[PDB]
């Protein structure tokens, strides 16, 4: 099947040319991805209707507090990015979604994810010189979809499983 899964939470270096479609089941860290060279992204899930609150997360072994908020009726998935070991995280992208799926693809020297607000979320890329070595710790169930079937992945991100 085009939609391969769901797989249990795990750690691995995903193969290039496949979307990971990650199904978030609670608030907190959805995944932590890095090559320990030029790419770090952790995604943090915040449930609907959350007034500003200090929450603490473990990101790549380090405790980080963020004041988070979500005034919408949809879940929000915040990408926290840094591009070097010695740099501060920034909320680089956000996906606002009732479907509670995020996507990550390693392809052609870039990491691709979905951002924006469903059902109109789009893909966006980050460059890396060290793509293959990007590993991911995934804290919930996920699926694997070939890049050739990205249209299906897009459909799931935007309209749900
Ligand atoms: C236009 C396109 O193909 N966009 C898709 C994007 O493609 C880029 C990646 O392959 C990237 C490598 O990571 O390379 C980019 O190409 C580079 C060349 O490599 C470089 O030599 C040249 O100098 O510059 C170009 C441009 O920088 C590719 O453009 O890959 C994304 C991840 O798979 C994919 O999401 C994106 O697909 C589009 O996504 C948007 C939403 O953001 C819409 O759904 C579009 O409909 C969708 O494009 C459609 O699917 C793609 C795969 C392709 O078939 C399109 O023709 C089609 O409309």
């Amino acid at each position: 099947s085009i939609l391969d899964g769901p797989y249990q939470p795990t750690t691995f270096k995903p193969p290039n040319d496949y979307w990971l479609l990650i199904s978030s089941n609670t608030d907190g860290v959805v995944y932590e991805s890095t090559n320990n060279s030029d790419f770090w992204t952790a995604v943090i899930a915040v449930e609907p209707h959350v007034s500003q609150t200090n929450r603490q997360y473990v990101l790549f072994g380090e405790n980080k507090q963020f004041n988070v908020e979500n005034s919408s009726d949809k879940w929000k998935f915040f990408e926290m990015f840094k591009g070097s070991s010695q740099s501060d995280f920034s909320n680089r992208r956000t996906l606002t979604s009732n479907n509670r799926l995020v996507g990550m693809l390693k392809y052609g020297g870039r990491v691709w994810t979905f951002h924006g607000e469903t059902p109109r979320a789009t893909t966006d890329s980050s460059n890396t010189a060290d793509l293959n070595n990007i590993s991911i710790i995934i804290h919930s169930e996920f699926y694997i979809i070939p890049r050739s079937q990205e249209s299906k992945c897009n459909e799931y991100i935007n309209n749900g499983l």
